[PDB]
């Protein structure tokens, strides 16, 4: 008799490690027999059985023929879908949810939710689909490209709470945060604060009252706005992360943006999602993060970390934790995830690192996983390995 | 232990959306090292646990060597296989059920009947599967090739409820219903009223107590033989259905069949399996439809409704829902399903996009998946993605 | 908490009909993208829960590099390997289960025992593994090829029985019976009559009280070695078919061979595996058997019933019931098997359909199931549908 | 709900026998359509349902283009995979477990237990996994090589045991043990004695106080150290196998090392991983070993037998068995691994067939399986049947 899952304690350590390499693209060599899923936007749920690889398919695979467009973002192709985590994601081992060029997933301790938004931008569609069933969609509220996460929404108690967006992405984007239950919508939350532009974001469990996300502003600032959810009360809050070490790419040198906390600062147009994780102690939570190592490509992924405080308030520089993913390999986007061990739970991040040869070639990614493991120091950086002139 | 399966009332809900495309032959190219099978005839159906699609292969793959023949309707070779729903219909992914070009599938809540009718035109034969074991058989009554639904068969307590034809394809087809429990035959319903040509019936649960078709007359009218069952009494009666919108291909222009609701009227010949669900609310029921853009061509695919009424009787103007597929790509037949959810049932139709390059090539089919999702418009269309050249 | 299998009444029914075809090779072509495995001598084994398709594998598969001596019967790489029935049993697919040139595999009703035999011809080697455990052995006991049935042991009670012949193919090979329980041989039984030449047999319970198995002789007769094994005290006795429709090939004219039922006559050296299954009513019991079309070539298969009687003493014709594969196409190996349905046992006969170009190509096979099912007469043939040019 | 295993009595059986050949690369032909993985260091485990084939891949298959590095022993791209065992490990039928260039695995009864060794050679990090949750790390403490057995580590209570060393290849490396219970470490245990080498150790229950280990000398001796580990106070000893039959290759001639067992001798530079396991009966215990056929090159494999006697003590040949792999044929890699029937355990033992065609060209391994089976005496040998050509 299957029950609701809840966000437990984390369990020990205190670093991440190397887990696991996904890189369907090392078999998609014309000399070779594979069919590897075009894909981006990878990102990890786990239910209490089995851990779940999510990605946008651009429903083509390498080798193949319909290599034009997929360095596009949206289409009439484009499908959620998903392998075991430690399956190579080919057209014979993926399974395809829903069409979708925007999603997230999430299992309540019963069941699967998946979240896919398709349609025109002016006019886009969150579609809803638990188990096998479509069960409820929500409709563009700006008319400017709705748009969810590309990472696992979160449940506590069968309520699935779900980040999404709608707006310019060189303008205003406000989010809004969907509660969702056996697929069914059953309330809208507006956050309050910093509400000008917040997209993409990362989300998990700071405690059994809160979930936080670390999410993304592609027009105003290298800050990364900050949300706080209050799920006893069903309200939000969002506010800019103070610390120096801003998250975003592009972004200017680390603590060069002055004045009080939410100033936005240059180099703020543009960004990307990043990874956010919780480590939750007794009486620590662990704030782990990820941001590319270069300031203004999407090139390297290093690993942060910071316990307790206020993400608000507090403008000390992160602790350098790692190089996940080395300055000469790519780093695109990345998401935190957790997977359930026995009595705890395992907190991790996931990246994209995305094979770009530009619009005349074919354009995919591979998936790089860094877990909490033991203790000591970050050890070893993730390479794909793959050449694309094969 | 598994109890038998009722309709239950659907899901909340007053629109359908684009769900979910399975289009095999995207990875079909001859620069590829995919072996989707060449199918037509694609149906989905839905048992408490999962849900599963259904096609009639000719025993082939693309890329391939044996093209020749796949624009056949009937040989040797074809038979009924699946997949659970989302995954590519592949060599190696698909389960081979029984040499059949004919066929349907339904679970009664314990287990899965699979039909399939083959043999020679003139003494074809129905054949009956339960999960693992064949059952029972029906023979030809009229030896001219005898044939059933093309889509999922009905269950309800146990009993389950299946359409099957015999007769000329451009003559009299009278129907037949066969009521089928635990893998075997035990009873015939022979129909009252409008029985002259009735075929490859899109079956579905009006209630506890009636099940209702629509039809294909391939010889007399672009109306649809309108097939009401009674499960209680195990009666069945058929009339043309009255709606100036007639979901026949071909069919002339709208309302332009004069005279009384039974009158066949012109451009009868020929024809197409239409798209028929049942949305099952308290007070009310509403009939949704499906038919191709275009009057002549199997081209297009346009979604329709109406709330209550008598199908036999009215002549309003079924109301429109949306474009599924435009006229630019194939439409070809459509089919009525429904998902299990936890407490409802979520009313569907699938499309068969047919590659049509003539007989000197392949012949094939995507599909498309369309569901009742929350309100509003129907919001996007469904292309193939397909280039038969590759 | 699974209990132990017994032979079950049959299911209604009076005819066979096609059910399945199994032709992997209609996907092994150079412009393809399968990789169907290259086997020979396939048989169909049932439990409560599933249908395994057996073969004996040359270990390569087509197309591929490894054709030489894939038209040899023994060597150091074939393999016994599995698939559940209704998939292509490709390299992905399949399951290799031992080490064997010779095979013979069954359900007691808790646990899969599988047999193998290989090693050098002077000298080979029974395998028994029961589920993963390899558990007991049997030697050599004439040092002149051992093997076994190549089809179906049957299980009554937890006790397996399977017949192993070891001997001369153009001499005396007299054959012996192992009582296998839990994966352990138990017993040997010693059959008594005329045992001078008995392989390849195919076997099936008459009753609780008797396994009834209708064998090959590759050396003296066209007449098949009939044997009666009592299960409840261990005994085997085998005599001569006596039907004037002899059962081998070569064979001479039906009702030729003159003299007692015991007489040899001609054309009774070499041989073929021969379909029998059994169905079995509250009063009678049905026999049903297999022969090739024509009376000296692997080509064509024919299905032959008669009811009740005593087959060593009724020299009556058995009843021609239809022909399953036209003499225009391979008919080589057939054998019998039973399907499981919810409360009886569904007798089904497989045929081996060779595709045979010569030692300078590939050599391999498709398998044909029919089963008894509905009434009436037998009303389709199978083809293979493979070129072996492409 | 399942209960901790032990190790239990050995079945009944004086012989080994060639079980199952694992040869992915028979399918690697660039004229097919496969996809094995390039792997080495194969090794078995099985649990109470099932038994798995692990490997460290190099993260390519063959056909491919990155046979470049797949002669190199450690990575960034290298993992430890699995299939169930008679599974051809192929691009689609693994699942990846974790990053690795060394690894082991064990089922306690609950589950499994995975082991994966990676980093930079100075500082590398053993990283466990329990089901799909990596649970704990463990540290260099040589800074020269951190590395693990390449076999199944040994359960018992919940408590499983795992052989690592630490050290120079042509020096010192002190191997240490972890007590490793539901994914996390709890005791490490310093062995005693011979210390100085030891490396891969294969492992397995002499009884259920004690463990044994046959190991790897890469440095000094050829003979093998034998570990001697109580479960029961968690503490070990280490000598050398004072048998004449010396275990490693190279070796000098058998008995060739003059003085006390403990002497090193002539050719102990480089070695290889042996196969070892056990047959436990009543009242005494049978050890079992593998050896290649050459003295110094990685050809061929035999099988030899000691019963009881204490290795540390007694300098008699063991008792040779059979030839397994022929001088003809690679024998590189052995291990031993044991599969669980229902009472009793059955002893096996596995080679690694590597195919090397040196530096230029693509390497990988097959894998050959013998198993305690029956009486009498061995009876075939293994060949791979690849042609690196092709
Ligand atoms: C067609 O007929 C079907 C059979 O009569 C109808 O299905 C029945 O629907 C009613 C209400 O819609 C259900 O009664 C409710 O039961 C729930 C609890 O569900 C379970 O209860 C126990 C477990 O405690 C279990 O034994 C049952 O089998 C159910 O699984 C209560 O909370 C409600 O208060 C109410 O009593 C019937 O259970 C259900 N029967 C079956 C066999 O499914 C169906 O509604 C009809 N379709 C129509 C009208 O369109
Ligand atoms: C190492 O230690 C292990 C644990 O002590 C030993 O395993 C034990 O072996 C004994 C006998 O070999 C078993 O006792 C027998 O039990 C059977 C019935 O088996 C089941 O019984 C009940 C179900 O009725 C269930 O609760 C149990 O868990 C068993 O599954 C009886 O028929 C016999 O008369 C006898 O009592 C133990 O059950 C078994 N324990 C475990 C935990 O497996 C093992 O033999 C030792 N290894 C050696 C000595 O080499
Ligand atoms: C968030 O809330 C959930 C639900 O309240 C917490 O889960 C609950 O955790 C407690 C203690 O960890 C469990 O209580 C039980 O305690 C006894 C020991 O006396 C033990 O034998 C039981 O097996 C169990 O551990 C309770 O079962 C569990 N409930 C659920 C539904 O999971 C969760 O710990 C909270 N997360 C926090 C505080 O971070
Ligand atoms: C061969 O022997 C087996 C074992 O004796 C026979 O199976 C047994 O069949 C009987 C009757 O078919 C089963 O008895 C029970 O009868 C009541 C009706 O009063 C019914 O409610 C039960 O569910 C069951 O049918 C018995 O369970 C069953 N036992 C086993 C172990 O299967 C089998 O019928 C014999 N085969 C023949 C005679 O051909
Ligand atoms: C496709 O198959 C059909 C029949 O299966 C082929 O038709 C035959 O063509 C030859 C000439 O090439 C005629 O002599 C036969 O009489 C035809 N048979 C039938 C039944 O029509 C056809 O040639 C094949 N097409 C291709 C391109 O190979
Ligand atoms: C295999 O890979 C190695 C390194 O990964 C290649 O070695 C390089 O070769 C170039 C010349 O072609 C040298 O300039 C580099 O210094 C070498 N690097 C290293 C690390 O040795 C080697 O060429 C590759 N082999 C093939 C056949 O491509
Ligand atoms: C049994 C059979 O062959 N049915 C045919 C065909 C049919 O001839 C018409 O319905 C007229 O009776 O309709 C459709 C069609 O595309 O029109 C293909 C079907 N293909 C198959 N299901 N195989
Ligand atoms: C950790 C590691 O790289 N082990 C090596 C190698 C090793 O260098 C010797 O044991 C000496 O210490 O042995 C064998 C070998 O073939 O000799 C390959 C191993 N390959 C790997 N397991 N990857
Ligand atoms: C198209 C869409 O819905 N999301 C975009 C996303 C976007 O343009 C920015 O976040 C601005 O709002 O950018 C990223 C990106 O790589 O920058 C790709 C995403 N692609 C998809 N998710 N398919
Ligand atoms: C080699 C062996 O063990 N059995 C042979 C079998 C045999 O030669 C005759 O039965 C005579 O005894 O003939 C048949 C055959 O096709 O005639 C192939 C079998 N091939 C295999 N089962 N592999
Ligand atoms: C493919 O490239 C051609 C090049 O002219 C372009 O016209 C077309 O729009 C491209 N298709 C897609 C789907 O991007
Ligand atoms: C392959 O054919 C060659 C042709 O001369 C022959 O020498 C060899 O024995 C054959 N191999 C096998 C395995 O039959
Ligand atoms: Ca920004
Ligand atoms: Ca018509
Ligand atoms: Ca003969
Ligand atoms: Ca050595």
């Amino acid at each position: 008799e299957p029950e609701w899952t809840y966000p437990r304690l984390s369990c020990p350590g205190s670093t991440f490690q190397k887990a696991l390499l996904i890189s369907p693209h090392r078999f998609g060599e014309t000399k070779g027999n594979s069919a590897p899923l075009i894909i981006r936007e990878p990102f990890i749920a786990c239910g209490p059985n089995e851990c779940k690889h999510f990605a946008l398919t651009h429903y083509a695979a390498q080798p193949g023929g319909y290599y034009n467009g997929t360095r596009g973002d949206r289409n009439k192709l484009r499908h959620l879908i998903s392998v075991k985590l430690g399956k190579i994601p080919t057209v014979e081992n993926s399974i395809f949810h829903m069409a979708a060029w925007s999603g997230s997933a999430c299992h309540d301790g019963k069941e699967w939710t998946y979240i896919g938004v398709d349609g025109p931008d002016n006019n886009a569609l969150l579609k809803v689909k638990y188990g096998e069933a479509y069960t409820d969609t929500y409709h563009s509220y700006a008319n400017k490209i709705l748009r969810t996460q590309e990472s696992a929404c979160n449940c506590i108690g069968g309520n699935c709470y779900l980040m999404i967006t709608d707006g310019s992405a060189s303008g205003v984007s406000e989010c809004r945060f969907l509660k969702i239950r056996e697929g069914r919508i059953i309330k809208e939350i507006f956050p309050t604060g910093r509400v000008k532009h917040t997209e993409e974001c990362t989300c998990g469990f700071a405690s059994n009252k809160t979930i936080e996300c670390a999410c993304r502003d592609n027009s105003y600032t290298a800050k990364r706005p900050f949300v706080k959810l209050n799920v006893e009360t069903d309200t939000a809050e969002i506010r800019l992360m103070c610390t120096d070490t801003y998250l975003d790419t592009p972004r200017p040198n680390d603590g060069s943006i002055t004045g009080p906390c939410e100033s936005n600062g240059d180099k703020g147009s543009g960004g990307i999602k990043g990874g956010f994780v919780h480590q939750r102690m007794e009486s620590k939570i662990g704030r782990w993060y990820s941001r590319t190592m270069s300031k203004t490509e999407r090139m390297g992924m290093g690993l942060y970390v910071k316990y307790d405080g206020d993400p608000w308030a507090d403008s000390d520089a992160l602790a350098f934790s790692g190089v996940m993913v080395s300055m000469k390999e790519p780093g695109w986007y990345s998401f935190g995830f957790e997977i359930k061990d026995k009595k705890c739970d395992v907190p991790c991040i996931g990246i994209e690192m995305v094979h770009d040869g530009g619009k005349e070639t074919w354009h995919s990614a591979a998936t790089a996983i860094y877990c909490l493991m033991g203790s000591g120091q970050l050890l070893w950086d993730t390479v794909t390995g793959v050449d694309m002139a094969l």
